Parts: C-alpha cells; sequence; structure tokens
C-alpha cells in the first residue's frame, strides 16, 4: 500500500528506530549487483505500510555504491514517502543530505532522533519554527526512551507522493536560481517533472551518473554548458562549491530558529 524510505547519515539511530518499527517483520537482502546491503519489512502495528531502509549517507554523491543505491531507489519513484533520520545533537551538518533528499520530489518527513541528548547538553530545537521554515513535517523522536515513534510514522504515512501538492524546495541565491531555472527550461520535458530540480542542480554540479544516465539532445547539452560558465563568472567559483555554499547558507538561514 505505502512505501516509506528510512535514510539518514551514520549513527543518526537508523537501525535502532527502524527496529521499532518493523519488530521482526524484516527481510535482509541484494541490492541487485551490488555489494550492498538492503532490508526492508513491514510496519509492526499499520502492517499495510512498508519500510524501505536505505544506506546511512552523509549526501547523494556519484561515488561510493552506498550512494548510487540510494541515489537509484529515490529517482525510482517507488517510495510515496521518505522518513529521514536526522540526529538533533549535530542539526546543522544532517540537514545537508536533507536538502538533497527534498530535491528528489518525494515528500520529505523529518524525525528529528536522539531528542533525549538534547535536553542534557541544554541545547534547545524549536519544532514548530523548523518544520514551517525547512518546508518538512518535524516530529522529535527518541529510540531510546521510545517515544514519537508511531507519531512521525502516521506523519510520514499521510505525507506522500499522493497526498502533497506543494512541494517547497529549498530556494537559494537569485543568482543560482536563475541558472536552476534556465536548465529546468531547457530540460523541457526530458527529465521526470517531480525529480527534475534534483536532475538540474545535478547537471549544473556536472554529475558524473546524472549526465551520462540522460541521452540529451547536443542543443540541449551546449546551452547547459553555457549557463554553467556565466555562473561560474558571476560567483567567480566552479559550479561544485557554488552549490556547498549555497546549501551550507540556507541550513545557517533556517537555523535562524534553532
Ligand atoms: N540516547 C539516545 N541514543 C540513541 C537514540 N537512537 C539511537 N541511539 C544510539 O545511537 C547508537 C547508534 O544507533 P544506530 O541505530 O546503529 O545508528 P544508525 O548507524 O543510523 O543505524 C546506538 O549506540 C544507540 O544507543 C536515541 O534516540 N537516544
Amino acid at each position: 500500500m505505502t512505501e516509506i524510505a528510512l535514510i539518514g547519515n551514520p549513527n543518526s539511530g537508523k537501525t535502532s528506530l527502524f527496529n521499532l518499527i518493523t519488530g521482526h517483520n524484516q527481510r535482509v537482502g541484494n541490492w541487485p549487483g551490488v555489494t550492498v546491503e538492503r532490508k526492508s519489512g513491514l510496519v509492526k502495528k499499520n502492517k499495510d505500510l512498508e519500510i524501505q531502509d536505505l544506506p546511512g549517507i552523509y549526501s547523494m554523491s556519484p561515488y561510493s555504491p552506498e550512494e548510487k543505491v540510494a541515489r537509484d531507489y529515490l529517482l525510482s519513484q517507488r517510495a510515496d514517502s521518505i522518513l529521514n533520520v536526522v540526529d538533533a545533537t549535530n542539526l546543522e551538518r544532517n540537514l545537508y543530505l536533507t536538502t538533497q533528499l527534498i530535491e528528489t520530489g518525494i515528500p520529505v518527513t523529518i524525525a528529528l532522533n536522539m531528542i533525549d541528548v538534547l535536553d542534557g547538553q541544554g541545547k534547545k530545537i524549536n519544532v514548530d519554527k523548523l518544520s514551517y521554515h525547512l518546508g518538512v513535517p518535524v516530529v522529535a523522536t527518541s529510540a531510546l526512551k521510545q517515544t514519537g515513534v508511531d507519531q512521525v510514522v502516521k506523519k510520514a504515512a499521510h505525507t506522500t507522493t499522493s497526498t502533497v501538492g506543494d512541494l517547497a524546495f529549498p530556494i537559494y541565491d537569485d543568482r543560482l536560481e536563475a541558472a536552476i531555472s534556465q536548465i529546468l527550461e531547457v530540460l523541457g520535458n526530458s527529465v521526470p517533472q517531480r525529480s527534475a530540480r534534483f536532475y538540474a542542480i545535478k547537471l549544473f554540479e556536472q554529475d558524473s551518473l546524472v549526465e551520462a544516465e540522460l541521452d540529451l539532445s547536443q542543443f540541449q547539452r551546449k546551452e547547459i554548458e553555457d549557463i554553467i560558465r556565466i555562473t561560474e563568472e558571476i560567483f567567480t567559483e566552479d559550479a561544485e562549491s557554488i552549490v556547498i555554499n549555497e546549501r551550507y547558507a540556507f541550513i545557517e538561514r533556517v537555523c535562524q530558529m534553532a
């Protein structure tokens, strides 16, 4: 019925949560022809929902096979929803992947895990103000104390590709936004409308996998090269770095509440 994808940074509490949600309704196996573990399973309480676990990754780079597995699954549109496990204690760095996940076009829910530790240190997070400015639902969870779990799985199940109409994509500096829009318009119907922005930013970044597994015309390829060149001249920096700078700048802007 409903396909929810669990993903986040290594040691954010993925396995911990995954175990509490699925119980022993788990199946361990293979991603095709890749030396990467594949596990999935039914939600213990709502048996019509299935959770597909994804590799612990810091970002959708084209290098490690763990990230090719994650990129491919989330762009296959098999998942109805993305349940993002975020470490509360290292909130800033965790959101880096989050911004990339949102761009896939599959609705993202944040399980702000390890909320118990946050209290011990003294640091606080405004869950309401964070959620709104980030544009995604945020449910504080603790895999230790076992709080927020059922509340986040419920949120995830109701935040799907068939429920969500308006998807707030992280808006960056106008100069980069001009480029994304220029790449998008040129792409036309060559990319899935949902994943359009993911592919657009990946083409700007000059991503190996995206370019290779996309049959773009001579006209399209030339136009995308021009846009990249001029944007590099405007920012006086390479395309990969403009995007990295823009993600963190957005992350600090969102942390105007935290
Ligand atoms: N205090 C606290 N610890 C947690 C919580 N969730 C996970 N952990 C701890 O995080 C460590 C790694 O958990 P794990 O699920 O393997 O992280 P993963 O690599 O994302 O799967 C373990 O030692 C857990 O005790 C939590 O909500 N609160």
